[PDB]
C-alpha cells in the first residue's frame, strides 16, 4: 500500500521523501518512490555548497536530473535549500562588504528560483536561523548584511518565484515548550505582521526515540504563528520504531494547516544517520514495521 495514497484521502496534499540522483539511479529507490510517495526534496544537489561553489559558477546537473524525474514521474518538488549557515562555501562566508553580501544572496536566491520558476511548489528559503536558546544565529548573513536578512531573502524569493510557497525551516521543534518553538512562532508571526512573505513553517521532527509523543502539541503551537501551512520537512526516528512514526503522522493528521510529510530518505543504509536505522525502507529496500504501521493508521 502507498502511504502517499492513503494520507491524500485524508485530504493531506503528500506523503514525500528526500532523494536525488545517486539514490534514484540505485537499487529500488525509483520504484518505492513511484509507487509510495509523492513529494521529493533534493538532499544535497540544491544546497549551495552544490550549486554555486565559487562566485557567480552555478552547476545544477544533480538539481536538473531531480527536478527532471519528479516531472516526469508527477512529484511535487521542495526547493532545499537556499540561504542556510550549513554546507555553505567559503567564498560566502568570507565576504565581509555588505552591499557585496546582498549582491551574492539576492544573486544565489533569484538564481535558483528562477531557473525552477513554476516547477517548486515549496522553498526552504532560509534554514536553521534560529540558536537552540532562541535567539538569532549569528551566522555571515547575520553579521555582515544584518538582521533584515530574513527579510530581504523572503520578498526576494517571492519577487522570484511568486508561485512558490516561502518556508522558513527548522530542527528541534518538536516540544510546544522548548525556547527555540517559542521563538519560532513568536518571530514568524511578527515578520508576518510586518509584511514579510513566510507561507510555512518547516519542522525538519528529526527525533530520538520516544521523541513522536510532543510533536502534536507542538505542530499545533507552530500552527498558531499564522502562517497558510505548516509541513513536517525532514522526519526520521532513532531505532525507526513505529510508535514515534505514526505519532508524528496523527500530529499531521490533526493540524488542518500541516500539507504533509518529508520523510528524510528511503531505506536505512543511505540515512545520514544509518546506524540508528530510522527511516521506513531497510538494507533490503524492504517495508518496515513503521511502514505498515503508518497504513494501518491511514486506513
Amino acid at each position: 500500500a502507498s502511504i502517499n495514497d492513503l494520507i491524500k484521502t485524508h485530504g493531506k496534499l503528500y506523503f514525500g521523501v528526500a532523494t536525488d540522483e545517486n539514490r534514484l539511479t540505485a537499487n529500488t529507490n525509483a520504484a518505492i518512490i513511484r509507487a509510495d510517495f509523492g513529494q521529493v526534496t533534493p538532499e544535497n544537489s540544491m544546497k549551495w555548497d552544490a550549486t554555486e561553489p565559487f562566485r557567480g559558477s552555478f552547476n545544477f546537473a544533480n538539481a536538473d536530473y531531480l527536478v527532471n524525474w519528479a516531472q516526469q514521474n508527477g512529484k511535487l518538488i521542495r526547493g532545499h535549500t537556499l540561504v542556510w549557515h550549513s554546507q555553505l562555501p567559503s567564498w560566502v562566508s568570507a565576504i565581509t562588504d555588505r552591499n557585496t553580501m546582498i549582491d551574492v544572496m539576492k544573486n544565489h536566491i533569484t538564481t535558483l528560483m528562477t531557473r525552477y520558476k513554476g516547477k517548486i511548489y515549496a522553498w526552504d528559503v532560509v534554514n536553521e536561523i534560529f540558536n537552540e536558546d532562541g535567539s538569532l544565529r549569528q551566522s555571515v548573513f547575520y553579521n555582515v548584511i544584518g538582521e533584515e536578512y530574513i527579510s530581504i531573502a523572503f520578498q526576494t524569493a517571492r519577487a522570484a518565484d511568486p508561485n512558490a510557497k516561502l518556508y522558513i525551516n527548522d530542527y528541534n521543534l518538536d516540544t510546544a515548550s522548548y525556547a527555540k518553538t517559542q521563538a519560532m512562532v513568536s518571530r514568524v508571526k511578527a515578520w508576518r505582521a510586518a509584511g514579510i512573505p513566510i507561507d510555512g513553517i518547516g519542522s525538519q521532527t528529526h527525533l530520538s526515540a520516544g521523541g513522536g509523543a510532543g510533536v502534536p502539541t507542538a505542530l499545533q503551537y507552530l500552527a498558531t504563528a499564522g502562517t497558510p501551512e505548516v509541513a513536517v520537512t525532514e522526519l526520521d526516528v532513532a531505532t525507526g520504531d513505529p510508535t514515534d512514526y505514526v505519532d508524528v503522522v496523527n500530529a499531521c493528521l490533526s493540524v488542518p494547516s500541516c500539507v504533509g510529510i518529508t520523510v528524510w530518505g528511503v531505506a536505512d543504509p543511505d540515512s545520514w544517520r544509518a546506524s540508528t536505522t530510522p527511516l521506513l525502507f531497510d538494507a533490503s529496500y524492504q517495508p518496515k514495521p513503521a511502514y505498515n504501521a503508518i497504513v494501518d493508521a491511514l486506513r
